[PDB]
């Protein structure tokens, strides 16, 4: 994602004999990141009947 | 711009046998200063209509 930083300079001494200048604007950038996961989990039945409880 | 600074001074021996003084008023300046200032910027144009807004 984007982003447009402010603006930001000296103002200066207004004069003759000489003109002024324009300035400018910059551009900024910006990341992120996707992560994913799981897991799983077993048993046996034998185990299950002869135990007395699931 | 200027002012007047208030008096001072003794009193005197209140006496005979000599004479008294008359005394003065000064007088003073002030000044300041004028200042003036400004800037500028620009941009370009094709930047503005292939970058998504203005």
């Amino acid at each position: 994602m984007p982003y447009w930083n402010d603006l930001d300079g000296d103002s200066q001494v207004l004069n003759d004999t000489d003109d002024l200048v324009p300035q400018k604007i910059n551009a900024g950038q910006d990341k992120a990141v996707l992560i994913l996961r799981g897991n799983a989990w077993s048993s046996h039945d034998l185990a299950a009947t002869l135990s007395g409880s699931d």
